């Protein structure tokens, strides 16, 4: 028996691992997506799994090994047959937990003896021997296939600041979420500003976020927000908004991260600021000429804005205070869900890219794996999908 | 009684510590500014003090504890009542000594068994018991408060180069002072360049200095000065001068650290340079459009100049030689006194900053400290002063 394993050439650490896949269906096999490192690579055996036991594809199995100790199996009922269509499975791996998801919904959290060694991303399909109680016995049916549409890994941002300010009008339910994530649900408010970011901003920072939810019902801004002191200046890089587009005195424009922004300035007197709730300071703005798409990864190269501002005579303070990816609102209702992240590894799997992936070939895992890995069983379909096969002879 | 103590979250080492404050006046209390490290910070007890005994606010007491041993009290007459206005008190803490100052005047020096363990910066007000001969008896007067307008700590410069070059004309009395400080007194000279700085310059250095004395009597420059090789270039950032403002071939201007400078290029031939007594080289200049005030702190963000020079096609060499904060002179007389500083921790005390400070709360030091620390007694005024109160009851 011949089986298939596709594995990354690089190693990856803590962060969110997502895959879109359709597992094979048959007694005695497994289709999976997992991270792995072990003794053959000079490390302890640290692995995090997503496994579909072909005997019953209406279930998914989650597991993990740390220093070679597994025993963390959690089987969950899916509510659909995973073999009948593509679905997104994922696990967020951090030092104190692992959270697994199905089509974006949280289904299981683990906290005991979590792995810590960066591993490779892997995907395999195989038939077992000696584990009939676990997989059912394999009946030789072939060929069988497991398909994967895309793989994505996003590393941590290291945001250290949480901002949750409301003027007291209406309701602002802000949620300080895990890592760089936050969400806000608001109802008929006065003014507020909620966001995650950094305690000390920087003119060189590159902010990467994703707004999984951007649904202002009225005046809301999805915006890089921060301050400087010496002098006191509040700045904004607005990517999207609600029913009102912020403007002021026009200075010019700046092209950055695929968008063009209008640059403005506005002055403020007697309003809440970081140096006291009744002060006098300017606001610097970059406002996108049209709302940025949300729901996907977006980058704000803050230095291009700082520089274009410098160029139009707008210079910032030298005492840098907080810097966040915010949701601000006024006299409105809405929801927002935003994640600030570190870096993304994106693989569309449209074909075999030999710099970032390798096809296991010419050897068997032995043990319960009753098959040899073959690069010939790792192919790409026309519609740009990884197709893993289990064949015989 | 409830009392107050405000202390830094970070620890600080050798360097100059200054505070602008006005202690409370009353028999029985102490208002202070001091560095502290001890058992509760996991170390030996090292502390340096500035204490105002409320029984007599015309005097100030200096002390220090090293490995839990004190006994170095020194009381000096201020010549004024400390409780009537703000004054600046400081101590310069170095490996081999401590120097204390009042309004910038040296008042006391110690050298024996100098503390060496970095500690927190602290301020407190408290009333004692059992030490009436030292503090007087505390009569319960209340409420009382000590005020502090700002705190500043400046670390050491780590300048590793002393410049003292004269062509031999007239007299150049250069003084290699402590740390980054130097002075020069000169009379009817030829050309000379004196200063302190670094053996290897950097396009990224930020120079903090202060010219305590800037009194050229003729042609003299107060300037950042340095060279590169590959190619050989002499560069200046001139902040002040005497009777002659240096100029050359005009390129443009750069705004930096609050001033605007004119950018110039010039060429020198058959003149001395770090490469020979007779050489030819290029000079790059930034010259302030008007003289920079002296006597108060000044900063030169050198990368602003390097970057503007690059804009105009003035690229520096790749092998960096010395870089100093200099006094240069030609055919003149005069005096200068300049100090290059290290990095600064500046706290204007405009409000509570929980990242760099904490309020002592819910416990008493006990012993002589007849009061409980309360975070509620550490407040900030509208006008940016820290107010540490001593209050009665519950
Ligand atoms: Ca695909
Ligand atoms: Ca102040």
């Amino acid at each position: 028996f011949d089986c298939a394993e596709y594995r990354s050439t690089n190693i990856y650490g803590y962060g969110l691992y997502e895959v879109s896949m359709k597992p094979a269906k048959n007694t005695g096999i497994v289709s999976s997506f997992f991270t792995y490192t072990g003794p053959a690579h000079g490390t302890q055996w640290d692995e995090i799994d997503i496994e579909f036991l072909g005997k019953d594809t209406t279930k998914v199995q989650f597991n993990y090994y740390t220093n070679g100790v597994g025993g963390h199996e959690k089987v969950i009922s899916l509510g659909f047959d995973a073999s009948k269509g593509f679905h997104t499975y994922a696990f967020d791996w951090q030092p104190g937990y692992i959270k697994w998801y199905v089509d974006g919904v949280l289904k299981h959290t683990a906290t005991a003896n979590i792995p810590s060694t960066p591993g490779k991303i892997m995907m395999n399909l195989w038939n077992g021997t000696g584990v009939d109680d676990w997989l059912g016995s394999y009946n030789g049916a072939n060929p069988l296939y497991a398909e994967y549409d895309w793989v994505k890994y996003t590393s941590n941002a290291s945001t250290d600041y949480w901002q949750n300010w409301t003027d007291g009008g209406g309701i602002v339910n802000a949620v300080n979420g895990s890592g760089g994530n936050y969400s806000v649900n608001w109802s008929n408010t006065g003014n507020f500003v909620v966001g995650k970011g950094w305690t000390t901003g920087s003119p060189f920072r590159t902010i990467n976020y994703n707004a999984g939810v951007w649904a202002p019902n009225g005046n809301g801004y999805l915006t890089l927000y921060g301050w400087t002191r010496s002098p006191l200046i509040e700045y904004y890089v607005v990517d999207s908004w609600g029913t009102y587009r912020p403007t002021g005195t026009y200075k010019g424009t700046v092209k950055s991260d695929g968008g063009t922004y209008d640059i403005y300035t506005t002055t403020r007197y007697n309003a809440p600021s970081i140096d006291g709730d009744r002060t006098t300071f300017t606001q610097y703005w970059s406002v996108r000429q049209s709302k940025r798409p949300t729901g996907s990864n977006a980058t704000i190269t803050f230095s291009n804005h700082v520089n274009a501002w410098k160029s139009h005579g707008m210079n910032l303070g030298s005492n840098w205070a907080y810097q966040v990816m915010a949701t601000e609102g006024y006299q409105s209702s809405g929801s927002s869900n935003v994640t600030v992240w570190g870096s993304v590894f994106w693989e569309p799997k449209s074909y075999f890219n030999p710099s970032t992936w390798e096809k296991a070939d010419g050897y068997s895992n032995g043990g319960v794996f009753n098959c040899t890995w073959r690069a010939n069983n790792v192919n790409f379909t026309n519609d740009g999908k990884l197709k893993l096969g289990l064949t015989s002879s």
